[PDB]
């Protein structure tokens, strides 16, 4: 029989039912399993579409890293293809980390396909300027970069607790290491470079669909002022909620706080 890796790389899964579809995208170093504490609460009222991105599940029988994955613009394009191929008419897009920005970029092109956007732990740019506080100076970025290919075994066990926060013993920190270990060393490096070189701040003014902007109050990757930045720069209506939590992946590490906030913003329009 013939072969096709585009279904396998995207790894599209659909579950539940309803008039509205909710699409779930994820951030660097993880996969669609990050939404495990969210999905059970959506299925009664919504059809839920999950997908994979940012080099997730590299070590497999058939995973070639395509050239559209060199930039975030290509991921955004690939998202629009997914929406067309499953005939989505209007959708509630929920994006974690930089998949929030890929969703934002796609909504500029086809705002009719998006009812709203829900951003979680999102940032338009990680690196600092004189005027803009991304959260990282060049030293910080290269420090993290340096250890990635020297040993991927030791980098993951040091990086994973740093991003997620709290103690290392938790299942959240272990789950993130597990998904990190599915990636290859070389693919994670090229993806890492794309993350920290990315700058999407100019796009924000073009976004016209409603955005709900959610994050942890102590995120090592995202200063609290970044939620306000996005809020002031988006072109349509928007709202901000800083949760009183720690970590870049609060849906996995603090579900008791994160999940109810996500459900409110998904189910209700901007009141």
């Amino acid at each position: 029989g013939s072969m096709n890796r585009v279904e396998a790389a995207r790894n599209v899964h659909i579950v539940g039912s309803g008039d509205t579809t909710v699409v779930l995208g994820h951030g660097f170093g993880t996969d669609q399993s990050v939404w495990k504490h969210l999905v059970p609460y959506l299925v009664d009222s919504y059809r839920v579409l999950l997908y994979d991105n940012m080099g997730a599940g590299s070590t497999n029988p058939e995973y070639f890293h395509f050239e559209r994955y060199s930039t975030l613009q290509g991921y955004a394009h690939d998202l629009l293809v997914i929406l067309h191929e499953f005939n989505i008419r209007s959708c509630i897009f929920v994006g974690h980390s930089l998949s929030a920005m890929t969703g934002a970029i796609a909504s500029i092109i086809r705002p009719d396909l998006f009812q709203k956007i829900v951003m979680l732990s999102a940032s338009p740019r990680f690196l600092n300027t004189a005027d803009y506080l991304g959260g990282f100076e060049p030293a910080d970025v290269e420090q993290l970069a340096g250890a990635i290919e020297a040993n991927y075994k030791s980098w993951v066990s040091g990086f994973a607790p740093m991003v997620v926060g709290g103690d290392m013993d938790s299942v959240a920190v272990q789950e993130f290491s597990r998904t990190l270990f599915n990636m290859r060393p070389d693919i994670a490096r090229s993806v890492f470079r794309t993350i920290f070189t990315s700058d999407l701040r100019d796009y924000l003014g073009r976004v016209t669909v409603p955005c709900h902007i959610i994050q942890s109050s102590r995120d090592m990757a995202v200063p609290v002022s970044v939620a306000g930045y996005i809020h002031n720069r988006v072109g349509g209506r928007s709202v901000v909620e800083v949760m009183n939590t720690e970590g870049h992946l609060p849906q996995l590490s603090a579900p008791e706080v994160a999940i109810p906030v996500l459900l409110r913003h998904i189910k209700n329009d901007i009141d």
